[PDB]
């Protein structure tokens, strides 16, 4: 049987929602319980995190604008998502989804991860640019997971602290 | 560093490879060796097999309309993927992808299958219903490996013979 229920139009299903595509993430799954982990992001977003994502990612900026902010051979690179451009992430390259427009609508696909196959999730020093903290989890919700790893880094000067030159990553105003 | 390549526009990407979808399967894969699958599918396409994947598909008709010839609990359905229309298959849900028209474009994103896991392709008998042939497959290439199994089903009335009521599959022309 179809477990996942029967095709339906995409852009009115995206229309109706828009309203609930909110920050931090601006997350929202399509079908629930799936292999195929099918998602809609909008903006604006609010994420100062890099992600590393122990499997691929597949993007489709369907409607608006925005950017990834990647760590590519040990340097800071933007990916911009235009409009209309699709992208395959390669598994753990860092990156940081900047979503800045209201309206925007990017179509993100990734896979349910096995269990002890861990997402970490990073913050890098805007001075030295050393690591700053990492916190790995076995990621069961891309979309509710996210937000209490993000609070806690937020609210810890302690982990906020760069081990290498002492600077406190500004966190929730970044 | 990012082994498939920096975004790009998709409707471009479909325009310029728009001469490239043929029968009988209209495939094109965009990334090569990755672990998501992603291609794109036009018409017309010629398809009287079901297949049966052991991974989820995700469907999003771009241009056109299509439908899915399905065998929901024991009976031949119809699922149609009008344009813009997105929609999950479950594993192994028996379909046929029906692609009649010309211009046309379905993102279809499927999983490389891990070894030991087969995808079947199988054929029904239009007169009494029962299983005709099914062939096993480990899956490399869901562009190049589909044609030649197809061309051995049409090839031998011996596999188009139905085992239930003698009658020999149309093959070619069904
Ligand atoms: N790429 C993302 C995004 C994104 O692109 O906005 C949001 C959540 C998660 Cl878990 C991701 O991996
Ligand atoms: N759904 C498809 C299609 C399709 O939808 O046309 C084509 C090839 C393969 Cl291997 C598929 O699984
Ligand atoms: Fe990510
Ligand atoms: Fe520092
Ligand atoms: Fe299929
Ligand atoms: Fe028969």
């Amino acid at each position: 049987m179809l477990t996942y229920g029967a095709p339906f139009n995409f852009p009115r299903w995206i229309d109706e929602h828009a309203h609930l595509l909110k920050p931090p993430v601006g997350n929202r799954q399509v079908w629930q319980d799936s292999d195929f982990i099918v998602t809609v992001v909008g903006g604006p977003n609010h994420r100062t995190d890099y992600h590393d994502d122990p499997l691929e990612e597949f993007f489709y900026q369907l409607r608006g604008n925005a950017y990834l902010n990647l760590w590519v051979d040990g340097r800071r690179e933007r990916a911009d998502l235009k409009e209309g451009d699709i992208f395959l992430l390669p598994p753990h390259v860092r990156h940081s989804p900047q979503r800045p427009e209201a309206g925007s609508a990017c179509l993100v696909i990734e896979r349910q991860r096995p269990a002890g196959m861990l997402d970490g999730f990073e913050w890098y020093c805007d001075a030295c640019g050393h690591l700053v903290h990492r916190v790995e989890v076995q990621l069961k919700s891309i979309v509710t997971d996210l937000p209490p790893l993000f609070e806690s880094f937020y609210a810890s000067e302690d982990k906020r602290r760069c081990p290498h030159c002492g600077q406190v990553h500004p966190g929730r105003a970044a």
